[PDB]
């Protein structure tokens, strides 16, 4: 009953989200952005806060760490006049206007949405993921590849797209041999990176497996190896290995959404190729919540820069 | 579906109440089904105990046991007497008529009776930091990692204000050099005799109006080196150096599925007749720890799927 009104509400916290508060803020709009509150599992500042050396992010010659970066932006969104609710968003309403957006404690009326909620890496979770997380396993092979632990021994990725093809090749770089592990017995990815792979000397897929137990040495050592069960034969074998690596795609946070924009198939939201629109006049989507093909802090950033001029050219329009 | 399996006893979970369940029901001739889910709840099938490595009070093990050896035990005995098991997960159910129905993705049940096993799951928050240090520093399980050399004479941290994270952290200042519980209000939910008993230790600090907002480590990718707290009167923020941080606040029992039809205690667990498996539905029984804040151990919810199957058993004979 006692409603905020913005011109523009921000959904998420990630360098998209903060992008576009940045330049609606900067704008003169008084953006309203909701930063969650470990929203989907997530600190708010998104992705990066679970990495802690970001070197690719251009501006920062010495590299910096995820956490500090999202710290910066967040102070810079407040400085130009952001409003941050620490609050997860839980509803929208997207069939009236001004939009509707709602947390458990607050309710803001929106002439136009930026969602920007970014995805989180998928990971199984079968017996022994959780007890060598950071000892062997992990979701980001390109993170913890080069690592001493890894070198020269043999390491696991499990998924069937184009990532795990990738992330597959970049590991024989550095371990002695590299197994790809996948439920069906033909590959999601593309035909030239299933080659690619296939014909790497140093990888060998496994298919028609699942990984059923992760299982470590001594003395309650790291990841040693790994039980795979064949899914035709039912077969379960060993099958040693200092690091396992999920590379099994991402999931865009889009549930909360309840369907009023259009999705892909993958979850992801639709936009317009170039830009932010979305199947709804006044809703944009910046960010790792619409893109799985580039995936950067750089990228999302850029994209939610142009989120915020895209609701400004709209706002005008208006 | 519209091709339902029928049984007398439908088992859902699969840790070691399910399991024990199931192997009385199956040698008692019952045919059991049981779900043993497909990582439900983000656990795999086993339980709980496929989260640690080395179980060492379960009787009968006089040199310790791996959980997950243990667990591939328990499903090797549940299935050698026949139950028949299930690799879904049970997404909704319907106790308002008998025979009861049981439901996963793929699969439909009509059961006669019902033994919710589902258990429960050690309650942890994401700030930032939380994953980066896990296995480096950061655990939900004070008294499995407690002796060990990283913690050893440095200072620890622990978040919760319950028993339980009063009870942590005194067992914490027997290997740390200073424990620091950290809770959001300037009161502890804990007995008030608990409170007391950590409250006088001597290497216990309590951090009373705070949160941890950022945990970070050290190097060099070093393990956990500190945290930042902030205060939530002042709205301060402080680095609070430590070696470990532990979460103790609570579990979160997996009874979100039954959709209300058993009656449920605030915290989430099954409301049971104490003493016995039965719940607020006549032939729908609760064994575990979906059922059980206080012991929370492998062999009470062992000894408690056991009296599962018994009091079905007893109930279908008077039915
Ligand atoms: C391990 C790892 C390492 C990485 N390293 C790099 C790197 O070195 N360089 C690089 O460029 N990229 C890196 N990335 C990728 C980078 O994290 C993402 O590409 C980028 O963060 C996408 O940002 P985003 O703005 O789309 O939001 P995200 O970072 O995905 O953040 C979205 C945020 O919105 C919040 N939120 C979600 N739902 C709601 C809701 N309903 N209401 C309110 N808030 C909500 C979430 O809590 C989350 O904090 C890495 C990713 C990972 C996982
Ligand atoms: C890290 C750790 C170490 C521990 N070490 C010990 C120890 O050494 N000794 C000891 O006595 N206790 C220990 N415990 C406690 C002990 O594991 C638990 O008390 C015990 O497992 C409770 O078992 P349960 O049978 O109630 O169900 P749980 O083990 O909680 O298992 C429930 C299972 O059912 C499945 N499930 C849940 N919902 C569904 C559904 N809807 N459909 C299908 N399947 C579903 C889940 O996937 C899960 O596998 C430890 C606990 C933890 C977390």
């Amino acid at each position: 009953a006692a409603p905020l009104r913005t011109r523009v509400c921000i959904i998420g916290s990630g360098p998209a989200a903060h992008t576009a508060a940045i330049y609606a803020a900067r704008a003169e709009l008084k953006p309203v952005l909701f930063e969650g509150w470990m929203a989907n599992d997530i600190a708010a500042g998104g992705q990066l806060t679970t990495t802690t050396d970001v070197e690719n992010f251009p501006g920062f010659p010495t590299g910096i760490m995820g956490i500090d970066l999202m710290d910066n932006c967040r102070a810079q969104s407040v400085r130009f006049g952001t409003n941050i609710l620490s609050e997860t968003v839980t509803e929208v309403d997207f069939s009236a206007r001004p939009f509707r957006v709602t947390s458990d404690s607050t309710t803001v009326l929106a002439d136009t949405v930026v969602v920007a909620t970014g995805a989180v890496a998928r990971r199984l979770y079968f017996s022994g993921s959780d007890t060598y997380w950071n000892r062997g396993i992990s979701a980001c092979a390109v993170c913890d590849g080069a690592a001493p632990i890894f070198r020269n021994k043999p390491i696991a990725v499990i998924g069937g797209g184009d990532s795990a093809m990738e992330e597959g090749n970049f590991l024989t770089k550095y371990g002695s041999q590299v197994y790809i592990i996948h439920r069906r017995n033909t590959f999601r990815a593309s035909k030239i990176m299933q080659a690619r792979a296939l014909s790497n000397p140093k990888i060998q897929v496994v298919w028609d497996s699942e990984v059923v137990e992760a299982y470590g040495g001594a003395g309650g050592g790291p990841l040693a190896g790994v039980k795979v069960k064949n899914l035709v034969t039912g077969e379960v074998s060993d099958l040693q290995v200092s690091g396992l690596f999920f590379a099994i795609g991402h999931e865009p946070a889009t549930k909360f959404l309840n369907g009023q924009l259009e999705l892909h198939a993958d979850g992801y939201v639709a936009t317009k190729p170039g830009s932010t629109h979305t199947s709804v006049e006044g809703v944009f989507a910046a960010g790792d919540v619409q893109d799985k093909k580039y995936r950067q802090a750089i990228t999302a950033a850029g994209s939610g820069c142009m989120a915020a001029l895209d609701a400004e050219h709209y706002l005008q329009e208006v």
